[PDB]
């Protein structure tokens, strides 16, 4: 099965507007950006951003002119001319829109809050579909909180129902209408809705991971922002997870969530694959087509691991635009984030850039001697271990964000399409490192393992292994005289 | 309000059938021995045991002689004479009956099971109390456990209403039928039932904990069985209550349940006291009557904490009787355990046992320096600081198995007495040691606590502190912008006031 390669298309409102495809200076990535060639390389762009508005309904931005809108939506779906397996999804949400103390938060959880609500803004994301001609819907909350799971669930179950009666009704077998999120990347905000994960992903085509966003001036340690694997040296963190509302014993939770732990894209897949239910399949690995950088960092790991000077707070509260190169930078009004497509000529321009590569992370990252600077970003390299991890674990594909932010020759796009892809391109010698691997073992990633069959009766010592009701299980302590699953010193350990 | 002082009367079948005043090798401990002074030193005598039948009744082992059964049950009852306040409950259970692998295990968990066994069950209870003449019904199932204790509890609520209405049926207000049960004294047995022990401590007068057997032959290092508190150099155990169904984050298992941990008497009392809903009144601290002993102990710390070569299957597989100068253990062909009369008169003989005292744990023990050997037991003197802590932890009081290994004069019931109700006897100076005391923390025993109240739409830093209602809560990461509850960032840590 070809691997899903979802790019999203991120276009603000006055750039809607305003939209045009002649002047960078106000759109600088117009649809006609988007060529033939990339059109084919892609089989999912995501349009964003659109809202739930007061009206608890799917909408676009109240300041957006609609007739803009269509003629930008418009040209993104004839790109489909280029590429029959193309889907131009829509996303509802993002950070600014739906967290915590976003803007239209309470909108995102009053939809879900009743029958009625969520039939009503299911309701509304198809119309919204159907109108614009998206062929599919992506929900970017982030993110529900435990008390809103049930409700956000439910919300994702109506809109399947109603997206394959269109399909049915829209003879779209060959490319049926589909519903996917962006999830949580990390343990922190997973562990918000973890423990109902398998309701959650049994109603989408695919939980896209925002697998990057793992370091950032938030955080008081500069650190690779999208590692694939843990290294030792750089800093490690709580396990949120071994608090989610799973209901589980402390060994289960410990075998599971060991903490601390190195936030990696390896640990948030493994944690998703630690669940019953959730089909590796529908796992898409997020990957960023941008870097973050930081300022004040000191030497001797050419920057990574350092304490540094970079306010956190957003908007970037300052007019110091110390990224030098970065005229991205100045043009956004922040220093902290820069595009592949701009650090690729901050390297080019003897700025003082040293490009570095940490082999166990398998990414790469950006020192400023000068300066004290410290870039983390992925390129085309860090792409290859990230596409064999895919293939490797089985994974349904990978998603970016964003299209605007690949290079004039869409190299990172190329790169992602060759890796899955080209014939001619054989990765089956790539060394994958020996960078920390996610180690925790959870109900839907046992091993398989035999053993005699558990006898009533009998009485057993610890650590002793017995099958019984289809998996491996063994004692915590000694003398035990009750079954599996009715004498809580039995822990399952294994499968089949 | 005075403490309770429950001791197991235990009589086997054959001893009942033969019942004899007058042949200690036949009866070694008739009731007789039971004088008006130690009737009025006890609160309530447990006769055990009764059992439950394949019919799902409670009944006498089939093999009693029940004219016989009568008059033992009489001479308790007589004793009543002596103490306006006595109580002859009757047992139902212990280990040989009801264990997963006893003889009637089978019976139990069916007894249980619907409204009309329960009702049945419950109802032949109280006819057999009524029909011998006791005065309250003890359970001694060791131990429901998964599916088994929502029937346990539902059975123990019916028994209980059909002893209330027994009660004023009887006019007995001035000494209401009673119900309690025997209950784990050690966090293995007691995680199976661990997680529910509010409700089945609701219709209870009092749960006696079993807080002996701590340790054994079944064990390889060597250990008092009943340590009031923890020694840091003897062995520690595995935690069981972190694998009870109870529905806690790792945070809370871990401030719950600290593992490795001591296996201690104080450790079983705090355990059910960190659960909400159970009163201190009603939990009973027992206390064993017996010592255990153990061979092949390797000298230098007494005996303790050392490896041993005991055998531990039951019954005793050898002819062996490796304890010195237990006749006691001869006539029951087993060596590794003894009655403290017994091993008071050891004490007596000429054996070359030194009695030691270990004052973490505040409990004797012998050590056979010549032939290796250990032995856990308790005394006049490891009472005293039992009895303190049950006056200061406001427990109900103590239990006891069993009356027949008091020495003849029956000092240790006489001490009990002494420490709970002696005008004469003061231990408000009594020192009460730098052992381990068990330190966990659970919803149940969460402190008073002040924090400002959260402020919804503010971002918290990790580690801090809101109040929301009800309870104090502290941050486990930062950048936390939800609200204190389910949400995974906020740990409960105290209760408002």
């Amino acid at each position: 099965t070809r691997k899903a390669v979802i790019g999203y298309y991120f276009i603000p409102t006055n750039q809607i507007n305003n939209y045009t495809e002649t002047d960078t200076s106000v759109v600088p990535f117009p649809v006609s950006n988007i060529t033939p060639a990339k059109a084919k390389q892609l089989t999912h762009i995501n349009f964003s951003f659109l809202d739930i508005n007061s009206n608890l309904e799917c909408a676009w931005d109240p300041a957006t002119n609609d007739a803009k809108a269509r003629d930008v939506v418009n040209r993104l779906t004839a790109l489909k001319a280029h590429n029959p397996s193309l889907r131009i999804m829509f996303s509802i949400g993002g950070w600014y829109y739906s967290n915590d103390l976003g803007v239209s938060h309470a909108n995102y959880v009053n939809a879900v809050k009743t029958p009625a609500s969520r039939a009503k803004f299911a309701q509304s994301c198809v119309r919204i579909m159907k109108d614009y001609g998206f062929d599919g819907v992506d929900i970017d909350w982030e993110y529900p909180q435990a008390a809103e799971v049930d409700g956000f669930i439910a919300a994702l179950q109506e809109i399947r129902t109603l997206l394959n009666q269109q399909t049915i009704t829209d003879g779209r077998q060959a490319l049926p209408y589909q519903l996917t999120i962006a999830g949580a990347g990390g343990a922190f905000f997973l562990s918000r809705y973890y423990s109902k994960l398998a309701q959650i992903v049994a109603p989408l085509d695919y939980i896209n991971l925002m697998t990057y966003d793992l370091a950032g001036p938030w955080e008081k340690v500069t650190n690779h922002q999208a590692a694939l694997f843990g290294d030792a040296a750089g800093p490690t963190f709580y396990n949120a997870l071994r608090e989610a509302n799973l209901g589980w014993s402390w060994e289960e939770l410990t075998r599971a969530f060991p903490s601390p732990f190195s936030l990696t894209v390896d640990a948030a897949v493994q944690q998703h694959l630690m669940m019953e239910g959730v089909p590796s399949a529908k796992i898409v690995m997020g990957v960023p087509f941008y870097g973050r950088a930081f300022k004040g960092v000191s030497g001797g790991n050419g920057g990574q691991y350092s304490s540094h000077s970079t306010p956190g707070e957003d908007p970037y509260p300052s007019t110091d635009y110390w990224l030098v190169g970065c005229e991205e930078c100045v043009r956004d009004k922040d220093p902290r984030i820069a595009s592949y497509r701009q650090l690729e000529q901050m390297l080019q321009g003897n700025y003082g850039y040293q490009r570095l590569w940490n082999d166990k992370t398998k990414t790469p990252y950006l020192y400023h001697a000068q300066n004290g600077l410290f870039v983390t970003y992925d390129d085309a390299e860090s792409f290859k271990y990230k596409a064999k991890y895919i293939k490797q674990q089985q994974l349904g594909g990978v998603m970016f964000w964003h299209l605007g932010q690949d290079n004039r020759n869409g190299d990172l796009l190329a790169a992602l399409d060759r890796y899955f892809n080209a014939a001619d391109y054989d990765d089956s010698q790539l060394d994958m490192g020996t960078g920390l691997r996610y180690t925790g073992v959870g109900p839907g990633n046992l091993p398989i393992m035999t053993a005699p069959a558990y006898v009533p009766g009998t009485t057993y010592a610890q650590g002793a292994l017995v099958s019984y009701q289809g998996y491996v299980w063994q004692t915590k302590w000694g003398y035990i005289t009750s079954a599996p699953g009715s004498d809580s010193a039995w822990l399952k350990v294994g499968r089949v």
